[PDB]
């Protein structure tokens, strides 16, 4: 009855490998953000939105006010020590911003603001804190902040003594910096002013003038993130430099003012590697002799001096790892299940950390200081809020430091399982999902099945408040721990990308498939929720099954495929090649434009769906989910709501806009339940 928006066709046919595509739409894109034509369609999408989902108002302020009422105003963080001080963050009610205070070790009583984030921001449009760490002789403060909401961090240094600040300001930083041993050389990245990639370490003396920063380190390979990091001895600063495949560290000496970056082991493609420095011994995490990693101690970068700590396992995905006086502590992935394990030193002595959930997630949490036999670490599945654990390495005993305190919430009320599902090529495809008790009947209750599944990210199944929302009005939410994602190792990854990318949204389908078959949800209402790399699961998945779901929120979404993957003018497409392929090789083209949604949306019937985007942001550009919806109005047979929001907040608009994050999920929550009522 209301008639959509209907964008103007502007044929523009793009040839490649002899291969024309007309794209009626391709003009919807504007780098300069300024035609007016584009934004009259992005404005006249949004007020349709507004006009048709005006009805959900009151859904969505009961949604919005009892998502708020679950977390607390408070928050302080668990205080942590570190060189002899103890540091507590604080949110007050009605703060926007993080208050950052400490206090001496042995002191109790008093405790010093180290920047109130409140008091940075007044008078300013936006604040982003980046960055926050004291010198090692606990004098001054290095801070990261933005002003501007470009992810520019400029760096200033703060006396702590007084509270003054110096007069430098280092700008258009990465905000990753290192403190010198000597508290008065600092090393930070400066990204592109055009690309905005970091690309180039200085060296700055604190309190001198930002002209006088020598440029020790400038990477030639802009596919090659350059990060800074400091080892657990504080003997070296890191320069890490990775692509998404490929790792090379240079050491500085952190003894010195003078120093030059030392080669560890130079790049070779393939070969990730990640080092720490302790007990004059190198520690590295690699995969140099196999997929899930393993890791290696050394007296010296030489690859062949490698002694194996841990050899690579095909079971085991090894992710990370924390340094103590008498333990190795480990974060592996094994059977779709996060893990901790220790080993120690000297005995040689191994013990794994034991959980008892189906659908957990545990990982290191902040360990600053080495010197222990205490281990922090996080804990949270579908059923328990997020806790913080100390464990004594030696004892075994485990102490809760804090909770997530979740309002009007107890846990006994909800139900959680581990499914497999054998997908059609006869993997099993692992599932979390987790229902109300006494709301549950089999074959009744509507479903909201999640997946990302791209990068070797994985959906790790922990606990959310705002998810109460949909379990305590009958929903089924399950997570599919589809192929492209990490939850069953490098493995699982490389089987959902590249030339397997079909895999993730075959498996998407199976599980959805499964868990009906199965009697998890009601087969007329299945909804499907995805964002970035996940609106390329929801757009391929309505293409190839369009019948499965009753309805779909595709946020920022990955739709425009084969056409951004052949334009290096678009951020992140030089650095994305990696995961999709290079359309420039035909057997990429092939393989990708089967797949690609904006090229596969056919005259057929879609579900219900709300597309997201953003204006003035930068994940997956605005006009691909602007472009998809115009294309589907067009070509679609079907009579459901297809609405397309556009946030427009012309820098940002974040100024502490978790507000907006919880207003964002208020909106697509009501449309969801309004389809399944």
């Amino acid at each position: 009855h209301m008639t959509p928006p209907k964008a103007e066709k502007r044929p523009y046919p793009i040839t490649t490998h002899g291969d024309t595509r007309v794209d009626d739409y391709y003009w919807l894109r504007d780098d300069e953000r300024t035609d007016p034509q584009v934004l009259d369609y992005l404005q006249a999408e949004n007020a349709f939105t507004d006009a048709a989902l005006k009805p959900q108002q009151a859904l969505r302020e009961t949604l919005y006010e009892e998502m708020v009422a679950r977390i607390p105003q408070q928050e302080h963080s668990v205080p942590y020590v570190r060189h002899g001080y103890r540091y507590q963050t604080r949110f007050e009610p009605g703060n926007e911003y993080a208050i950052y205070v400490r206090q001496p070790q042995a002191e109790s009583e008093h405790w010093d603001t180290l920047i109130d984030g409140n008091q940075r921001a007044e008078q300013r449009e936006f604040y982003t804190l980046g960055g926050l760490e004291v010198s090692p002789d606990n004098q001054k403060l290095a801070v990261a902040e933005d002003f501007l909401s470009r992810r520019q961090y400029d760096i200033r240094f703060k006396n702590l003594s007084d509270d003054s600040w110096t007069d430098e300001v280092l700008e258009n930083t990465s905000g990753s910096f290192e403190w010198a041993n000597d508290s008065a050389t600092v090393y930070y990245v400066r990204k592109h002013a055009k690309t905005l990639l970091p690309y180039q370490v200085y060296r700055h003396v604190v309190g001198t003038d930002p002209q006088l920063d020598e440029l020790i380190y400038e990477e030639q390979d802009d596919t090659f993130y350059v990060g800074l990091e400091k080892t657990t001895s504080d003997r070296f600063i890191l320069i890490h430099l990775s692509s998404t495949t490929t790792s090379e560290i240079l050491l500085l000496d952190a003894d010195r003012a003078d120093s030059t970056p030392q080669m560890f082991v130079p790049r070779r493609k393939d070969h990730e590697y990640g080092i720490d420095h302790y007990h004059q011994h190198f520690y590295i995490r690699s995969n140099k002799d196999g997929k899930n990693f393993g890791l290696y101690q050394s007296e010296q970068a030489d690859e062949a001096q490698w002694q194996t700590l841990i050899a690579p396992r095909i079971e085991v995905m090894l992710e990370g790892f924390s340094l103590f006086r008498d333990w190795l502590v480990v974060e592996e992935r094994s059977e779709g299940l996060t893990q901790l394990r220790q080993i120690h030193w000297q005995s040689g002595e191994v013990k794994r950390i034991a959980f008892d959930d189906p659908t957990y997630t545990t990982w290191l949490a902040y360990n600053p200081e080495p010197e222990t036999e205490l281990l922090r670490y996080g804990y949270s599945s579908m059923t328990t809020p997020t806790t913080l654990y100390e464990l004594n390495l030696d004892s075994d005993e485990r102490v809760m430091l804090k909770q997530q305190e979740v309002k009007n919430f107890t846990p006994e009320n909800y139900r959680s399982e581990r499914v497999w599902v054998k997908a059609r090529d006869g993997v099993e495809v692992p599932v979390s999902l987790v229902y109300r008790h006494d709301s549950f009947a089999r074959g009744t209750n509507p479903l909201m099945v999640y997946g990302y599944g791209s990068y070797g990210s994985s959906m790790d199944p922990a606990f959310s408040a705002s998810r109460l929302s949909l379990l305590d009005r009958g929903f089924v939410f399950v997570l599919a721990h589809i192929r492209g994602g990490g939850e069953l190792g490098q493995l699982w990854y490389e089987d959902g990308k590249l030339f397997k990318k079909q895999n993730t949204f075959n498996d998407f389908i199976d599980v959805t498939e499964a868990l009906i078959a199965q009697g998890y949800g009601d087969a007329k209402r299945v909804f499907a929720m995805g964002g970035a790399a996940g609106g390329l699961l929801m757009g391929a998945v309505i293409n190839q099954a369009p019948e499965l779901f009753n309805g779909i929120v595709a946020q920022v979404p990955f739709v425009d495929v084969v056409t951004t993957m052949l334009d290096e003018s678009i951020p992140l497409t030089t650095g994305e090649y990696d995961e999709w392929g290079n359309p420039n090789q035909q057997a990429y083209y092939d393989y990708i434009l089967q797949y690609s949604p904006y090229d596969q949306v056919k005259a057929q019937d879609y579900p219900h769906m709300l597309v997201t985007t953003g204006l003035h942001d930068s994940q997956v550009q605005y006009w691909e989910p602007a472009k998809w919806v115009a294309k589907l109005r067009e070509l679609k047979t079907d009579d459901r709501q297809l609405l397309l929001y556009t946030d427009m907040d012309s820098g940002h608009g974040g100024k502490s806009g978790r507000f907006k994050a919880y207003e964002d999920i208020a909106l697509e929550y009501a449309f969801i339940l309004a389809l399944a009522e």
